[PDB]
């Protein structure tokens, strides 16, 4: 049994973005 | 059992994104 | 199971996007 | 079983978009 | 049982993010 | 069984970002 | 029972970040 | 029964940070 | 029971940071 | 019962830091 | 029932640092 | 009830700091 209350993800005035994520994640990820 | 209130996602004001997510995430990703 | 109330996905001006999801999220991707 | 309550999808201004989505999110996907 | 009251991820004023990441993570991540 | 109140990840006014992380951690992480 | 009030990552004011991190960290993590 | 209060990593005004991490750290890190 | 109040890691101003760190440490860590 | 108040690590102002750790540190580190 | 103030690390305003910890160290840690 | 108070590292004001150390240290290492 899991409860949450508020989520706020990544936040303003960005010039450029590679990779932002929120979850669980189980495999994996690559960033060149 | 899973309960979420007040969920937001990447914010205002972006010059360019690559890969930006919410989820479970299972498996494999690749960002050049 | 899994409950959601409020829920806003990715927000204003944007100059370019390049994957941006909401969701279970399964499998993979390639971000060029 | 997935439950929700004011679903809002992605806002206003964008120069140009390449994947954007609200949903379960299941498989094998490119983007260049 | 878990309970979570009020969640922030990487905050405002940016000129360039590489990999910035919230979750369990489960195998391997690479930031090149 | 667990309670948290007020998680705040990686703060405001950053020129660049390369690997901020916030998680379990099982597995591993490199940053090159 | 475990309960945990405010969590607080690495602070303002930052001219070029390269590795921080918060986590329980199992096996391997390298910066270079 | 376990209680924890205002948890605080690395501080404000840096001219760079290379290597700066909290955690339980089970098995190996290395920063170089 | 156990209560812990007030963790607090460096602290601000300076001009650069190379390894610096928090934890219980199982195993080993490398500092170069 | 057991109750802790304030653990503070390295204080402000400083030109440089190289190597600078608190914790139980259990089996060997190394600092160069 | 056990009451413990104040654990803190080398005091402010340091040309540079070097090489400066505290733990309980169980093996052993090499500096130079 | 049993209390306990004050403990310090060492004071302000320095020139350069290396290699000083607080500590059981059970085992043997080399410091240089």
């Amino acid at each position: 049994e899991v409860h949450h209350q508020k989520l706020v993800f990544f936040a303003e005035d960005v010039g450029s973005n590679k990779g932002a994520i929120i979850g669980l994640m189980v495999g994996g990820v690559v960033i060149a």
